[PDB]
């Protein structure tokens, strides 16, 4: 059944993106922490966000994060489980959230929930979304309930989820950065046995429209042809050689194309004027 | 369940739409106040009325406005509830409707009944539309049960509902002017603490292709700013100065494109002569 | 449930198509005050009528009229009764014909009976409409029982109806004349108190294009604009002054335009040669 | 070859359209009687109108009328003209536009020069198009040669001669009203001998959707019944008896359908937001 | 003929767009008034230059402005041109860029250079453009001749044009900013007599999503309201007075949707990483 | 008119690619200085190769490198000229042909061949091209004239090229590698003066996917900035600083998609079994 429980991964896991970092601060942390402040100024907060961009960029890892940073629990539901629900059995979507419900601290957190309207393709709607926008709706907002959803493809989404009231606020996360990258590679790296002179750095500055997907098969790699020289040798070398990195390197694949990317920013740019509007003083 | 009961909302929550108001005024307020005069000249009141605009404008402000002035019961239908009736269950629309016969003053409201075609897109045609159509038929009109329905998409609504003894006086509902822009930020921000030499007119001036939901979206914006800053003092300002409001104008963004205005104006056109017309004494 | 009464509408409600009114008559009438004659000469009447022409013309206050000269029982079925039966259900329409055939003098009217079809966009046929063809088939025929069925769209009629034994005689029902214009304010006016230099005559002419639906509406906005006037007053004028009229006048709109006149017209003579001829002698 | 002569015709031939009137008695007369004011504000004046709307509306009429006000010489250009000059040899252009600079008041007119674009349905361009585009940038402007084009289907022009400095002043001149029918009536009806009671107003009223065409058509039909009834006693009556137009009425067409009407109105308003902008004050 | 001028429009007639006019400052300034700079680090200028863009920003005022700065003569060469040369004669470029190169300090201007693109609807080219392209190739680069080409339409430009050698820094021109209206205000509007409290600032604050061409619509509105109250008075005032403007505001239209500024916005962008590289040091 | 001139480039102005410089040289300089060898095994040698490949990866330069090192002769033909004969006057080719006759050592160069195709979207097939196939059969390949023909597009060449006797080899010419990288920019930027610590091999190891024009347009960034910098002096320095690369570098863009290169890879591939043949020995 549903995994109830305080994510481990923390922010340190993906160095990057300080601005959502912030942004998503703003939009879990300070309604719990300093409710007495957001009643002051009779401001709702919102209890809703849609995570857009590139696939393998870091939105569960996100989503995991935030829900560590509160200590607030959290219940992740998968795009099979969507497509289950959508192809059987829709009422399950009413339990799901009694679930979150019963934790009030809860990042609720739908992964991949465009899944349908990409098995589907009439236009946008299908009952489980209906559901899911009625159990939003009917949401008290006054519990800790906090719903996250990751999509990869923004542009086929129902626009009925994109109202006030449902995920309204629309965050864009970009393929790592340099950064991030050595980030993302110390975790996940970090746990193997690496010495001698491997430059995470170097990775980091070569790799570049890489996602973290690619970073962590890349360490894969390597992990995998050290076990095999390890295997070898019995049929010592307790720590992964530079030569391992520096061989699977060649392998290294990158998974978004830049076609992909440059859509992506068309949209981001699309949900991006006054500039400079100031009072009469 | 369904909530019945007297919107608290007013008039002055939308200051302008004077000439709409006093439709309104003469549809609801006439036959339940003087049912008198309605039988001296023999005339059958209308039962049913189509609100349509862009989205964001206050159509179910509207509703409840008009509830409100004439202290009659609001029932409020919403969109998924109507898609998942599609999808579903169509026979709920019955009891729905014997709720709403059940208390006389009733101001029944449909609100997005185009969902069901948006959905579908065979011809203009649902079951639960036709269920609808049915009871919408089978009220005695004796009874002060009035049904008001908001669309965005009135071009894509079923010609069915648009007939005498249904939903047939239609209604346009504008962006807001100056003095309705006005309105709407001293409404949903008066709540806040608002000091300094916030003029909400200079606002009201600048803003002029926004829409309500825009104004909300900045007011909130405004706020949340606020909130940050006094935050970030804590880890006093008790008032949203002018500098978070200029601050969050700058992000400020428009929902409607002109040429969906262009659009609903086109429509408004068409359902628009005689000119002077005079006996001939 | 179905209402079977003697309709009290006359044919005054509409002062003109005496042409289809001797038509009717000598069609339900003469088989039901004369069968003698009737099996004199061998002749077989037909149980069928289809009404076709454009929105608002009379079309079931003239089957009300024609039952209610014979004094026939009137037993009516709507378009939304019909598109439910289809989505649903079919097998009401037997018990329908039953109630039909309990009361032996009745007209049976279905209304819109193009509703399938119209909300079907696969050929012509529905499971509604076959069996309803079963059922007409089956009827003795030594019965009074006799049916009629209105339709805007002739056009899209599955032609399973159009046949001996069915609806066969299709009947066309144009735009009101000069006369019947005059004869339809008459009634549906002569409710209210009118009094003044008000002209019926005179709006007869000036309306040409206008349809039963047109001047009902008119005198509905001069009956309100008189109640609007009165209720002001109060806080006398006890007749719709010539005024109110030429005031509305000025919001009367045309509900059908020149290309669907043209295209039924088209349709009635695609339904009309021999011209003179004469036995050689 | 070309006629370049001061029309005959006046404002009283077409009573109506004081609007449009006086708008094209300040686009050409007040440029050519008071230049001293032009040069006052340094306002440059407007060379080129383009008059769009239904067929058989007296554009023209319009233009004649225009000329004969200011005493410009009138040039006219047919669309056959057009049509010959794009399938041959469209150098003939310069000379027409040089015709009309060798008169200095000439009000240029290009009647539906929308005819090649209609014939050739590729973008909308072609090299008589350009041509003239070329002609009418060239000309000085200091001259008082003053373009005017009408068209029928301005949709289907081409935006290139919608700019400054071109054609770009767009006038909708719609179907007469009561008072221009009654004067389109009394011009070329004045001319032939009508006695009795012919109430001109009377036709007035009657005909609404009508175009000057139309009831030059009904005249024309009157005179040809009173000629044949002449000839007839011949083979006296020297006067259009009132029982020769009630007779030819009932002939009497509409050219253009309400569905023309209502895309030519969807135009207008396309081409028709503040609303009461006031300085600070 | 071509006329070979200096412009006398200078960039205070548009004040904004600093960071192009920085930019071609850069682009035809440095390689005129220092050669000896350019042959010093061996770079060779660029020779060409596309601005794009919505229609009436001042590409051609940019393009004399340039040209007035460096004391450049002028060339331009319109649309109609172009296409003229195209539907005829393409050889005539060559006389073009002759003429150019007998002035070696020449800004040669294409403008809408995509008009031939536009009037063809096979695959993007044209003779003319092949032989502009074959003609641009061709010119040695020694000379000062520079060429700019302003765009409405990028998108469907050819190719072949963008190219080093050719035109190959696409420069985007956007709407006026409120600083770059009141500038175009001023001037434009300086030469008519204003007075009162007429506060070009206001306007500019005001007007937002207008062009150039739409404030100077606006003003020649105003002159054209005051020239006709002036010459109604004579059959004095000699100033547009702020009641002159705040009238003719209400008349005032936006000439590029929203969506148009989108696109260009959206093909900006696509123009538009790295971000932060650095060496090892 | 044509410049027939030994090309000054040599083959360290690009250092990679010394696959295809081999496969080059012994199809240029073999049959050339070796002929006795050629003779000697009846071999004919091949008298055309067809360069394809992403824009901008030196294709003309590998041409003139070749001419060079054979110091033969080098004639260069573009694809506006290519078009200009297309839209025209195709007998041309056969005096181009005639002039590469005349030096006997001659490396005939068609830059973008496909130019015709591209113009042209009907089957493959053009007068020119045809033209070009006759006057390349006639050759009597006696002589030493031999045809490069560069094309970025070869999905769409016409086959006839394709075809023994004609264009045969075609060689696949990728985006450059890292000495290729660091070549291209030690050639193209050792003019200028670069100084400190510019590490070009840094700045080869960064650009992965980049072209030679890409490269190129960094180095010319790189110089301008350092000019505009110099001039800002002025109104020292005589060295471009890592300051000013490292500044440029993040304005770089890739000029060619990562799916683009995939399709050229996919071509390759398709021009692409036994593997291991041998002699039963
Ligand atoms: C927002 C990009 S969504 C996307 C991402 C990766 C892979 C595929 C897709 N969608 C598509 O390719 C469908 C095509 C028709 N596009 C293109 C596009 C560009 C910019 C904005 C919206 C659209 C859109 O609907
Ligand atoms: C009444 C505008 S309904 C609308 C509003 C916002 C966003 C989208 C829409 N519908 C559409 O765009 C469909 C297209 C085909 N149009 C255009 C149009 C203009 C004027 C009248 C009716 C139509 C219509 O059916
Ligand atoms: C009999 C007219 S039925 C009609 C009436 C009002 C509104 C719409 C309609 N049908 C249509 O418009 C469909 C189109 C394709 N037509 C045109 C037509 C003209 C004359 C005869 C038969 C047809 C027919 O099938
Ligand atoms: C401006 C009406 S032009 C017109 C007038 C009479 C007869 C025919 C036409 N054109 C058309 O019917 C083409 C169709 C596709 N429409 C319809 C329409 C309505 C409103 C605005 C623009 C358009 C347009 O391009
Ligand atoms: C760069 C916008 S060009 C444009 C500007 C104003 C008015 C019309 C147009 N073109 C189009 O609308 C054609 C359609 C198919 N689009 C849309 C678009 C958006 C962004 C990038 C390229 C395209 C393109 O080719
Ligand atoms: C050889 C790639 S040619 C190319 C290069 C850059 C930009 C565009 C193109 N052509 C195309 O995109 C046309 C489309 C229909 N494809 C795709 C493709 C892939 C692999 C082999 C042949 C084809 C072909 O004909």
């Amino acid at each position: 059944e549903t995994v109830v429980e305080v994510p481990q991964v923390t922010w340190e896991d993906i160095g990057g993106l300080e601005d959502v970092k912030r942004e998503l601060q703003e939009l879990v942390q300070y309604p719990v922490e300093h409710p007495d402040k957001f009643l002051k100024f009779g401001m709702t907060p919102s209890k809703g966000v849609l995570f857009y961009g590139p696939p393998g960029c870091g939105k569960t890892l996100l989503a995991k994060a935030i829900a560590n940073e509160c200590q607030a629990n959290f219940i992740s539901i998968k795009g099979p489980e969507l497509l289950t629900m959508w192809f059987g059995s829709e009422a399950n979507v009413r339990e799901i959230f009694d679930k979150a419900r019963q934790a009030a601290p809860c990042v609720l957190f739908f992964d991949e929930l465009d899944s349908i309207a990409k098995a589907r393709g009439g236009g946008a709607a299908d009952r489980v979304i209906n559901q899911i926008l009625t159990e939003m709706d009917g949401m008290s907002t006054k519990k800790n309930v906090f719903i996250i959803g990751a999509t990869n493809r923004p542009d086929i989404i129902d626009p009925a989820i994109l109202r006030p009231g449902r995920l309204d606020q629309l965050i864009y996360i970009p393929l790592p950065d340099e950064k991030s990258r050595v980030a993302i590679l110390k975790a996940n790296l970090r746990k193997s046995p690496v010495a001698k002179d491997v430059d995470l750095e170097f990775l980091a500055k070569m790799t570049n429209g890489f996602s973290g997907a690619d970073l962590t098969e890349i360490c894969q790699r390597a992990c995998k042809l050290a076990i095999r020289e390890s295997i070898e040798s019995e049929i010592p070398v307790p720590e992964i050689r530079r030569d391992h990195f520096e061989e699977a390197m060649r392998f290294a694949r990158r998974s978004v194309s830049d076609n992909d990317i440059r859509k992506y920013e068309m949209f981001a740019q699309t949900l991006q004027g006054f500039g400079s509007f100031r009072f009469p003083s």
